[PDB]
């Protein structure tokens, strides 16, 4: 079930693979970078390889688009955070236990922006002791979604007579979202890893 | 693929299944459940059939074993719950984000004898006196002695700090909790409801 664009990975079941820019995989995620964070330079970047994030993941969209009718979803969105949590979110993927606290909570997750100059933010991607600033491009399940509340630790209900169906996520506004947050393991895969500098 | 002993769900992927008393299945696990509280009364055990729970945890379990390479990386415990608790467990398992003590990390904390579990601190009585407590198959796989503080189990050699230990417990020789601190990594598979 991995994908045929994949390297072939002798075996193995983690890698991680850099793009040559000028390739329609490199161009589409400097263009979606650059389209909010143009006064950044791209050092690199690199394909995410991780057959069991990817298999856990793929289960979860595929029990997602059974569940709800006809939806797209998943979103393409961008996680910028500081070198010490490379090595965890490559092997890993994202875990709400390690997430800081948004400066505006809409409750306690994993936080992805719908722009790269969100991401860009030192609060998040902080620049390493070279330099190096790190953002995430990720697949995320953010399905039916409602606005959050700092309170929540899983989405909230879609109806307050049956408390166990949830939204899939929450965002800042349902009309113009800027950012999601998801509340459980496997809800986002890291595709890309974008090394940038100022 | 859902195993052989669920009965048909006319094509949905959640049913809470009555088990019938003394057949083989219910037998088994009111056994173990007696092991250690034969002075409670059993009112019912319901097979919880989850589809999905079920999808994401096997998934885990195939993964855990091709990584360990060895086998036994399953463990059979108890997890005494609130009532109000019971319809999200039933529906999504085990959520370390919903304090009791946590001593041993901020995981999901699963107790190897069903007494320990069946304490009113965990299994706590309802209005009408009825305690709740599921049986879960657990992936405990390789595992250390926990401490204050983990949010998820130590790695296995500090020269490689993203290879961690499977869970954690009290006591690696003789062991009577573990604690998990990933989704999908434990699937409550019976619900007996019991009295004092
Ligand atoms: O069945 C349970 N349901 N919910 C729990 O939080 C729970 C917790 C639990 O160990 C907590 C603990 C921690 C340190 C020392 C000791 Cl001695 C015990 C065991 C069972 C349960």
């Amino acid at each position: 079930n991995l994908p045929e664009h994949w390297t072939d990975m002798n075996h193995q079941l983690f890698c991680m693979v850099q793009l040559e820019p000028g390739q329609s995989e490199y161009n589409t995620i400097k263009d979606k970078f650059t389209r909010t964070c143009s006064s950044y330079a791209i050092e690199k970047i690199e394909r995410i390889q991780n057959a069991f994030l990817w298999q856990s993941y793929q289960v979860k969209k595929r029990q997602m688009d059974i569940k709800n009718d006809h939806k797209n979803n998943e979103r393409l969105l961008f996680h910028g955070t500081d070198a010490d949590s490379v090595p965890y979110v490559n092997q890993h993927g994202f875990n709400r236990s390690c997430a800081g606290k948004n400066a505006v909570s809409y409750g306690k997750g994993t936080y992805f922006a719908v722009d790269a100059s969100y991401s860009a933010k030192d609060t998040y991607s902080k620049p390493d002791s070279n330099g190096r600033k790190h953002m995430y491009v990720v697949r995320v399940l953010t399905g039916v979604f409602t606005k959050g509340r700092a309170g929540l630790v899983t989405p909230p209900p879609k109806n307050p007579h049956n408390p166990t169906d949830l939204f899939d996520s929450v965002t800042n506004n349902t009309r113009s979202p800027k950012l999601f947050v998801v509340f459980f393991d496997n809800q986002a895969y890291p595709e890309y890893l974008i090394t940038f500098t100022a």
